[PDB]
Parts: structure tokens; C-alpha cells; sequence
């Protein structure tokens, strides 16, 4: 796994503790260049300090809100126009109201509904449409996954099948993709501490359970779904494509 | 025996719909039932296809479940009108033609918007409602497809529908649960009827399900509608969150 | 309504178990009844528990399943003296004591095999001679556990050997469906049985039930009895190779 | 990745074609030491012939019969003995007889059937519990398996029932041994035309129906199973554990 000559878009980098910033580092090791996308100017001023930690001698950052097809279509362009063709797209991007990820599921509202759908779903089919357009020998597209889009986990509610919906867009994207080399596949990441971990209610007692009941008795962290990214983002995993690796102590594969 | 018990079924729109065959099957094990349309021509269907079943009276209330106020409204009258009930069959789905064919990553946010909004988020707001109906308890099914659970060719921004609607009925069990509401599913094969007429290649699939499935034939609507009747009564009991195969073994082979 | 139809019931010990679940579901819906046994201590209970049916006679066949030949001749003898039969409720595992607690990765060869060979291997020397008596179709049904899905402290050896039968469903049931034979399995939740009280625990286990799945109780032998009557009948015509989880929702959370 | 230093015991090599011959060449390629488990004197033979190509400066080679205890004890002893403690296992070992392996699953007899999970199967335990001793800081253990483990494949019969069997044996290691640090997973591979391969029914069949059918619309190969057991095997994979990696073109995502 040797990257250099490879670059791949980041999309959902917010501060330090951020999935994708532990994605970033083990690519960036690696020797790939970055392109970093953002939503809220307070995530690109983070970007601004943490790339100076990364061997990127370029900032390469773009703007774009999921929720826009404009920006998404513009952003992924200009980036074709900055940096030309692309490897591979990390997806780490989620949304939900907190009123949606606490109390009960049967009171979740359309809206809610929807708006954890567009952002947490839906974003990846439209990145996977225009990204493509980057990358004409192909490339690998991974998202961001939790194991609550495979089970019903108290609390993650809206999310939960909100990551329903996306684990299956995974595996659409993976066969209308295929022929044109592209793999799609989707990191079920175990719970750890960022920003958007504290919006959920009861995070903090699934840390725990973790470390008491998952088969390596401990929580993961960034750089381990960083490690795995690597992988699903490269040729060693050149065969793959449609799955969902769990990085997550082993606790998917227990009751 | 379904006798004293009341089911809203929702999503007849002719004599081909899995709604009329769990009607059939209901009506047949001495129910009373209600039935929610959407469309002008569905209470039209639906008022002579009334007459090959035993109900005494005719119970029909429009509801699109796009509109809140609909589903509130529609429910609350059937309460009115009826009293408590003991399930819900949902037999609902949409998604437009254009998306029901051709490349999946070339779904439109709108497009995919639609059809998780008819599709997923209206068993949420139909389960809420209808509780208030349910108060010592119930059952609620959904209607999917085994293309909630792997890509399948064509079937595209509705097997992401299918796989929100499949993770919405366990944590509707897991929420319900305590109020002795289940919630399940069942995953029907391939069966000819109005909306079946709108998926890209639909035939050939029909056609592998008799070749390649352990039956080595279709199945029908009635087949679902015993199912149903099964998940709707006391003899499962035990049993939410689920999603059971009527489909001819299908699922279990590859 | 099963008057008419004939079922096989193999692994009823004593009142707790499983199988006597599903025997009263069966008889109270009118089935006539067949039971395979072990231990002349559970013929025994088997003669007692008789005079709490409605059977009018007693059919009962010793059939250790680690012998092909007792279940040659015992579904031969069966054949003669019943006739055709219309399905097979399997409930008989095993598995030694010290394979229900500490580290699996120390369990014996004879062990390992032991409880595949019972465990598993049974239910497809059963559905070879079982499909003898039924040239017309029927139903078999296997009992599994969760552990066979996941790994579960203490369940150790009989998971895997779950594993294996739940596979060996999906097996049967390609091979059988040309020849209308369904084959399911339950997935039944704790229950307090005889077998049960080997397994490491299994109390903790009953009580986490309570407190976490959907459903926050425990469920019975008669529940699981009636899910059983739903696969042995033809209310689930076009449902084969599944597995149905009577187990409160437990199988949907995490 | 990056092996130097480490030591890897690969069982089931019988000759160029081997699944394990790639997993081989890859390790090898990434500078691991190489231990070789055997039964037949022919592989034996092809194994010291194959080893010319490889970059190992010794040949490490061991009869071991997994069908006894002796031999897997034995066998585990001595390679402790001879080349100090190990990283991790790769198990590529399964046998079933021709008779059960077409036609009629209900018919399976059964010493063909203890006989498949005995070695297919059972296998797994006992080599796992001896190298444990070998990996006191704890290792990596995978096995193959195949999607007919997870659904009825027509022909597969009687080893779809053991690699079930396997598929949950790493499912209950991953719990047991997760404590000490030893992850235990599973590479499910597509179709390749192997020695084992030419005894099962309708494989062609299956061939041609993946090259149509599955996502990336191709067969896989050694290499490729080779490159995600690398993956498994290193510390990339860190966090990961009872997974389950179809290395499939990603066949297992679609109906
Ligand atoms: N932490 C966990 O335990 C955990 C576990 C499993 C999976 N995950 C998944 O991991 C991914 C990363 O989340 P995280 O935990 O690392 O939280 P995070 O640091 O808060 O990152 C979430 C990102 O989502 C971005 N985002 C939200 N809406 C957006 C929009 N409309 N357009 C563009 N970007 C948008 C945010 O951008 P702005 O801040 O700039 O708005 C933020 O950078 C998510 O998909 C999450 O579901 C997290
Ligand atoms: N047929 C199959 O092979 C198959 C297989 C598996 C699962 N399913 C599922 O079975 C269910 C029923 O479909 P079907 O095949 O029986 O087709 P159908 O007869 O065309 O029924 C679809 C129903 O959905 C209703 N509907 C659509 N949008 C609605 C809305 N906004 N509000 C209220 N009702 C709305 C339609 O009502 P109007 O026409 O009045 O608008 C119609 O009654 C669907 O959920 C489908 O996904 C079908
Ligand atoms: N209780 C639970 O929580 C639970 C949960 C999930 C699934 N299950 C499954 O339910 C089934 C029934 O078990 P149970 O809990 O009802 O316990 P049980 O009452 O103790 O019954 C187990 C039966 O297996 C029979 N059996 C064992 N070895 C046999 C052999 N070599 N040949 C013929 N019969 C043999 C026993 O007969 P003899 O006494 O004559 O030896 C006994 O009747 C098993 O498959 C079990 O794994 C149980
Ligand atoms: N090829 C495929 O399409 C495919 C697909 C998915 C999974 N797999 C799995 O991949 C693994 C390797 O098989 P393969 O396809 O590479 O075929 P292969 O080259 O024939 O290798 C199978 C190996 O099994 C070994 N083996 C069998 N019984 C043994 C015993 N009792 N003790 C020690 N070794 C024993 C054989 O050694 P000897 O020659 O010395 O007897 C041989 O080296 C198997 O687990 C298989 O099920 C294969
Ligand atoms: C009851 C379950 C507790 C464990 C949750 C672990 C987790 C933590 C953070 C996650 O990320 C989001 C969650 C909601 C909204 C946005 C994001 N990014 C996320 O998707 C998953
Ligand atoms: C290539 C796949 C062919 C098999 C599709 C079977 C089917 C048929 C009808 C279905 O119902 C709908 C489909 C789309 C839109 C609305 C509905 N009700 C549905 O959800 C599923
Ligand atoms: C640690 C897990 C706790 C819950 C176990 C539930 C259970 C209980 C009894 C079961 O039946 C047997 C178990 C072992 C050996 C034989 C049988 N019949 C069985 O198969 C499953
Ligand atoms: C009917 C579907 C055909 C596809 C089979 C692919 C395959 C090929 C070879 C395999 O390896 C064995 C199979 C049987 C016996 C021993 C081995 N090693 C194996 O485990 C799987
Ligand atoms: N802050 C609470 C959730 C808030 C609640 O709804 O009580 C928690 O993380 O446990
Ligand atoms: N498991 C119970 C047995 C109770 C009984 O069967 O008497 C105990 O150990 O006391
Ligand atoms: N009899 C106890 C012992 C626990 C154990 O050591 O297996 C139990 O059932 O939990
Ligand atoms: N050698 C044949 C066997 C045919 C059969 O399965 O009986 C094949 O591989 O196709
Ligand atoms: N990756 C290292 C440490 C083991 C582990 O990842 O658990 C090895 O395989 O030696």
C-alpha cells in the first residue's frame, strides 16, 4: 500500500478528532495528495491548522454542501481543473437533528426524516455521479457506515435508517459502477469520540459496552478506520467491491 | 379466526394489488376491515371489489400518506367510526419510471427523495397514528422486496427505499415494543401487478424465480396475504422485527 | 385447522421441552401426532404427557439419530403404521457440558463432532427418510439459536453446530422444493428447558431479554409452537429455506 | 503494508494454483518469513519447487494432517522450536468427497459429512489453539471460505454446511481470543480454477455466471485473495476481527 501518485477527496473533515482526519494522516503517510472538502467555514479554518501536521505541500479545499446538486457538480469540477484525475473519494458525512437521536423513533418527523436521508445518503449517489467523471480508468469510493443501519440501536433512531439507506446505496453504486472499474464499498466504524458523537443520545454508555463485551475488549479509533481506508481505497483491495468491513473491535459479530 | 378483530389495509388499487389478497385472505378468516386509497380510481376499484368479499360495510377513507394531516386525519376518523384496531397492513410504495431502470447513480435527489417518503418514512407516521388505535396492543406489516437487501438490476432507487423500510420496521419494533406493538415485514416475490408494470425488466425476473427458486414457481398474492394473516394474529405472538421471505426460497440461494 | 394432517415430533423429554410446545399447538388445532424419543426416560414422560392431548392413540418410536438405521426403520415403521405424513418438527440438539462455558478454542475434536453429528447432521438423514412419507409435499421445521448467527459467550460448540444446521436448512431446502418439501427452522429465544440447564449463562442471558429486546419479556414453548403451526401449514405455502426468530425481537437490536 | 520481521505459517499449499500460493507470493513479495504445512508428499514436492521463486533464503516445510491432533501439535511445537514465535495463520485447507459434492444434498452420508467439517471446519479450532502458543503478543488467524456458506449453492451441497460451520468457528475465535490480542477472520473468495476446484459440480457454470453477472463483471484470482490476506494479516487490519471479506467482484452485494 504505497500511495504516492495517488489522490484522493476527503469529504467531512470538521476538526482533529473527525473520522476523516483519521483517514487523512494514514493517506498522507502513505503519500497521497488530499483534497479536503468542507461545509461551514469553521471547518475549513480547522483544515487550515491540522494540514500543517500533513506532508501536503499544497492546501487543496473546496467548499461543498451536499445538500446543493450545484455544489456538488461545481465543487467536484473545479477540482478535476486543480488537480485533474482522482483515485478515490472518502465519504464521511452525516447529518441528523437532535431531537431525532434520542426518545422515540415512531415520533420522528417527515422532515428529520428526510433531511438525515439527503445529507447521510443520498450525498454519496450524486458524489459518486460527478466524481466518476474524475476518474475514467476507475477508482474506489468508500463511506461511512455504523452498525446501527444493520440493527436497531436504541437512540441512533433517524440515523440508524438513514444508514440503512446508504449501506444499500453502497451495494447499487458498487454494481452500476463495476463495469466502468470503479468500487464502492462502505466502513462500519465502532463509536468514537467526535464532535457529531455528542449530538447522540447515550454515546457514551456504547462506549463502554464496548469495552466489556466486543472480542478485543476495547474501543477503535481514527487511524484504525485510516488503516482500513487505506486498504478499501487501494489495490490490495483491487477484488472487493459491494462490502462493508467493521471496524469495530469485533463487537458486529457477537450478542 | 379473525372474528372481533379490525385491520386497516392501505394500498388497493385493483384486483391485482398484494393489499386485495391480504383482504381476501382476512375477509375470509372473518375480520372486519377498512381500507385507505390514494387515488379517485382505487375507491372506485375498491367498491367493487367489496362486493366478492364478506364485509357488511364499506369503510374507505382517502389517505395520501405524503400529507401528514392526511394520515392524522384518516386515522382519527377510522377511530371515530370503527374503534380500536389490532393491525395495519401497509402496502404502499412509489418511485418514478425513469428510476426504475438505467443507471442507479444517476438518481435524482428529488427522484430518490420521493420514494423514501413514500416508500420508508410512511410506516413511521401510519405507526404513530395508528397506535392511539392500538392501546392493549397490535400488529403492524410492511411490504418489501429482497432488493432492500442486495442490488438487484433495475430495481434501483426503490431497493434503497427497501432498505430504509426494512431498518424502519426494527426500530419501530425495538420503539413499539413495550406497548405490545410488533412490526415486521414480509419480502414478497415477484408478483404482476399495476405498479410491477413500471420496473425495468420485471419479466425476466419473473421468469428466473420458476427456473432458479427452490419452489421452481411464482408465488401470489394470496400467498402473501396468508403470511399476513399469520403476522397479524396472535399466532405470532412472539415474533417483531422480522422480515419473512414469501418468495418461493429465493433469499436463500445465489 | 390441521384435522387431516399427520406431523412427526422428534425431542420432547418432558413437559418443558420445546417440541411438547409445539405438540400442544399441533393437537389442540387438530393434527394427528407422531414422537420420536431417546431415553426411556422421556418415553416415560411422553406416556404421561399423552393424557393432556387429545391424541387418540399413542405413536411413539425410539429413534437415537446417530444411527441411520433407527431412523430408517423408524420412519419405515412410522410409514406402515400412520401412512403418508404431511411434515417433521425437529428439536433435538447436543452437545457435552464443557462446551457450554469456557474458551471454545479448547473444545475436542469428539466434541466438535458429537454435536454436529446430532446437532446437525440429524436433520438431513431425517428429511432423506421423511420424504418418503410424503410424495405429495410437506413441511420440516428445525430449531435454532441466535448463536448460530453470532458468537455468543458460552454457547461455544453448539453455535457453530447451529451454524451448520441452518445451513443444512437452506441445503435441504433447494434440494427438496422441486418436490414441494419446505424446509424452515425457528430461531427460538431462552427458555427454561432440561437441555438449558447445561449451558453456561443462561440465566444472564433470560434476564437481558427481559430488559433489552423489543418486546422487554421472554417468550414460551407455546409461542414458539405457533409459529411452528404457521411453517407446518399451508398458510406458509411459498415460505421455505427461512429462518423465523421467535425471540421477543431480540435478533433486531444491538 | 510492510512484513519484514514478521512470520507467517500458510497451510494448504498443493501447487502453483493454490489460493495459498497467492497469499503466498504476496506475503513474500512484502518480506515476511514463510512457514509451509502440507499433507500430500506431492505437495510437498510442488512447494519446494514453487519456493524458487520466492524471495525466502530457507525452506520451512511441515507434514501436517489436520485431521490429527498429534500432527497440528506436533506440527505447531516445532515450528516454535525452529523459527522462534509467529504473526499469524493463513488456513487454506478443506476436503469433501467427490460423491457429495453434486447431485443430491439430502443424500449425503454421514461420514461424508463429519468428514467435511472435520477437516473443513474443526480444522480451524485446533490450529488456532496451537499457534496461540506461538503468538504470546497476540497475531492474526484467516481462513478461506466461499459464499455458498451463506446461501444454497446448487452443487456446493455438503460444503455449503461446513463453511457455514467455519464461517461461525472465526465468528466464536474472534470472541475467545480478542482478549489476547488474536484476531480471527475470514476471506470469502470467488471461483478460481484449482486442483480442488476441478472436483466440484457445475463450476464453469459459476465462472462464466460471475464474468456477467457480478459488479466488476470478472473472475478473481490468487493474487487478489493473496493481497486482501495481507491486509488481514498486518496491522492495517487492526480493530478488525470475526469479518467475513468477500474477495468476489463483488458478487455476494447482488441478487
Ligand atoms: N464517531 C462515530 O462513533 C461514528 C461511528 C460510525 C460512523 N460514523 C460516521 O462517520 C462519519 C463522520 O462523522 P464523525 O463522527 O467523524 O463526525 P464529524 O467529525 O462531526 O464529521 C461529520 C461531518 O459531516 C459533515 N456534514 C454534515 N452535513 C453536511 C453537509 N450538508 N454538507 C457537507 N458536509 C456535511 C460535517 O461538515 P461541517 O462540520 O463542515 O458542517 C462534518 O465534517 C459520519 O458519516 C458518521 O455517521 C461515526
Ligand atoms: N408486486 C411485486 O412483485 C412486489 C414484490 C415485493 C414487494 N412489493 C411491494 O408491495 C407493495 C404493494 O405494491 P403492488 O405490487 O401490490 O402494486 P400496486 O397494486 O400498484 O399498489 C401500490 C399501492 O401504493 C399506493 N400508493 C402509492 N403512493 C401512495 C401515496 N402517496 N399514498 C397512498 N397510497 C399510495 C398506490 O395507490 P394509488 O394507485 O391509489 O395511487 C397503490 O395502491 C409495494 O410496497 C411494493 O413495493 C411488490
Ligand atoms: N431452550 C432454549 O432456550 C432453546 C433456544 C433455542 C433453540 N433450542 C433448541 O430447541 C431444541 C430442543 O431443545 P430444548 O431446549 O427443548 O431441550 P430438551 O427438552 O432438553 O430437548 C432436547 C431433545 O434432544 C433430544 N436428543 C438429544 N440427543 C439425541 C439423540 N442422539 N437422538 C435423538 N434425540 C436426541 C433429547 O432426547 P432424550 O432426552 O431422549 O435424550 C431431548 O428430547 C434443540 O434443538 C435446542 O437446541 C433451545
Ligand atoms: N478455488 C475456489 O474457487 C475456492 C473458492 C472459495 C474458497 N475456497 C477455499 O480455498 C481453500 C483452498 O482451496 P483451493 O481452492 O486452493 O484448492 P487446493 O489448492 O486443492 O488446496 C486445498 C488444500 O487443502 C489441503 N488439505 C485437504 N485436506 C487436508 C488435510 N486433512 N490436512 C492438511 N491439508 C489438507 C490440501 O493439501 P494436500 O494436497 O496435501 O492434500 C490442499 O493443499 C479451501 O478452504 C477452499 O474451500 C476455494
Ligand atoms: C446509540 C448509538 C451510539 C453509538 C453511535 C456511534 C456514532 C457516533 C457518531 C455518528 O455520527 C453522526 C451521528 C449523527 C449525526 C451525524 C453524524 N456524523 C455515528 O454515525 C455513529
Ligand atoms: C428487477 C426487479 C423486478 C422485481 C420487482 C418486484 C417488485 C414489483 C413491484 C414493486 O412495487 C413497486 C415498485 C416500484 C414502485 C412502486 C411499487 N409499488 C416492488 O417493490 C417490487
Ligand atoms: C449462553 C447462551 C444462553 C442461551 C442458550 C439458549 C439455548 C438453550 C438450550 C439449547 O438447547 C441445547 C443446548 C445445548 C445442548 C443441547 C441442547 N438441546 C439451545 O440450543 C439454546
Ligand atoms: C457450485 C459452486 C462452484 C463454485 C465453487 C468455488 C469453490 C471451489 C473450490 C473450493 O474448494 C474446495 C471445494 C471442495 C472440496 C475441497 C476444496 N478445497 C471451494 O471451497 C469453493
Ligand atoms: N445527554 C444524554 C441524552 C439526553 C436525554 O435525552 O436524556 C446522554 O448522552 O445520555
Ligand atoms: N437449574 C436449576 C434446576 C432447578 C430444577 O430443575 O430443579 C438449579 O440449578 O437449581
Ligand atoms: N452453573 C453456573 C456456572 C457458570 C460456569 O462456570 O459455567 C452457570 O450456569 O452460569
Ligand atoms: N464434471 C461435471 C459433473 C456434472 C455433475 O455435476 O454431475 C461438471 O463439473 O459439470
Ligand atoms: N499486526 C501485527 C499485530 C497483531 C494484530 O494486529 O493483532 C501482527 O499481525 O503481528
Amino acid at each position: 500500500v504505497n500511495l504516492e501518485n495517488k489522490t484522493y477527496v476527503i469529504m467531512g473533515i470538521a476538526n482533529k478528532r473527525s473520522i476523516a482526519f483519521g483517514v487523512a494522516k494514514v493517506l498522507d503517510q502513505l503519500g497521497a495528495k488530499l483534497v479536503f472538502t468542507y461545509r461551514k467555514e469553521r471547518s475549513r479554518k480547522e483544515l487550515e491548522k491540522l494540514l500543517e501536521q500533513l506532508n501536503q505541500p499544497e492546501a487543496h479545499l473546496y467548499q461543498i454542501d451536499v445538500q446543493s446538486d450545484e455544489e456538488v457538480i461545481n465543487g467536484f469540477e473545479q477540482i478535476g481543473k486543480d488537480v485533474g484525475n482522482i483515485d478515490g473519494v472518502y465519504h464521511s458525512i452525516a447529518f441528523a437533528n437532535m431531537e431525532d437521536l434520542r426518545g422515540r423513533f415512531s415520533e420522528t418527523s417527515r422532515e428529520g426524516f428526510l433531511l438525515a436521508q439527503d445529507i447521510s445518503s443520498y450525498s454519496l449517489t450524486i458524489v459518486a455521479h460527478e466524481a466518476k467523471k474524475l476518474m475514467p480508468e476507475g477508482g474506489s469510493i468508500v463511506a461511512t457506515t455504523y452498525l446501527g443501519g444493520e440493527f436497531a440501536v436504541q437512540n441512533y433512531n433517524v440515523m440508524g435508517v438513514a444508514k440503512a439507506s446508504l449501506e444499500a446505496n453502497v451495494k447499487y453504486l458498487a454494481l452500476d459502477l463495476g463495469p466502468d472499474n470503479i468500487r464502492v464499498n462502505a466502513i462500519s466504524a465502532g463509536p468514537i469520540r467526535t464532535l457529531s458523537a455528542k449530538g447522540v443520545g447515550g454515546f457514551n454508555t456504547i462506549l463502554k459496552e464496548i469495552e466489556e463485551r466486543a472480542p478485543l475488549k476495547r474501543n477503535v479509533d481514527q487511524v484504525e478506520v485510516g488503516k482500513t481506508a487505506a486498504y478499501l481505497l487501494s489495490d490490495l483491495s483491487s477484488g472487493v467491491t459491494g462490502e462493508n468491513i467493521h471496524v469495530d473491535s469485533g463487537f458486529h459479530a457477537i450478542k
